[PDB]
């Protein structure tokens, strides 16, 4: 019942925020001014190795930083979402140009497909730090997701392969931040949006 009311406030909060979420110069716009951000932040300077997401229309578009990311000559991983479950990986890619040959998901976002043998992140030493995507963030760090709780079950995993955790930096449009977003799950360390 109490389960059910917190469901219920963040179905709500998610149409709420997707109604929200603008035209695509002001999404460009946006992204500019976190790219900028995230370039000067001291936690991704420091990182050596990163997960961060491929961008769909409603969230920051991270082509920006993706073209830092190897410029700085980090490991780069993405999601490889198993769309019957909850489980993620985060998978090596090797330029931001591989990108562009991936095939789809659902959700037009390219991952590698199902033969494709990859390197995990978790196989390999874990991550550094893990850009979080999102619906929404308080300035609390709370994040709503979309509802499948991927990147909280991922989380999980990473502390069994690291004595410290990842840091994690979420992306945000100004339209994303929320007063309070309904919780249980896990808070991100810093949630990163400006005009
Ligand atoms: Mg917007
Ligand atoms: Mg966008
Ligand atoms: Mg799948
Ligand atoms: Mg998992
Ligand atoms: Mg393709
Ligand atoms: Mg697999
Ligand atoms: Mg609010
Ligand atoms: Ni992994
Ligand atoms: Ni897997
Ligand atoms: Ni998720
Ligand atoms: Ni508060």
């Amino acid at each position: 019942m109490a389960a059910a009311a917190v469901s219920s406030a963040k179905r709500s909060l998610r149409g709420e925020l997707k109604q929200r979420l603008m035209s695509a110069e002001e999404r460009l716009r946006q992204s500019r001014v976190l790219s900028q951000k995230v370039i000067a932040h001291s936690e991704y300077q420091k990182s050596k190795r990163i997960s961060i997401f491929l961008s769909m229309q409603d969230e920051i578009e991270t082509e920006e930083i993706i073209k830092d990311i190897f410029q700085r000559g980090k490991i780069c991983f993405i999601p490889r979402y198993r769309f019957q479950s909850n489980h993620m990986d985060m998978v090596r890619i090797e330029s931001p140009e591989e990108i562009s040959l991936l095939p789809k998901t659902s959700w037009n976002i390219p991952q590698p497909g199902e033969g494709d043998v990859r390197e995990e992140a978790l196989s390999t030493g874990g991550l550094d730090l893990i850009f979080m995507p999102g619906l929404g963030f308080d300035k609390h760090g709370n994040r709503l997701g979309r509802g499948k709780g991927y990147y909280d079950a991922y989380l999980k995993r990473c502390l069994q392969h690291q004595e410290v955790k990842p840091y994690t930096l979420a992306l945000a449009f100004k339209e994303q931040i929320c007063l309070q977003v309904p919780v249980n799950d896990m808070k991100v360390d810093e949630v990163l949006y400006e005009d």
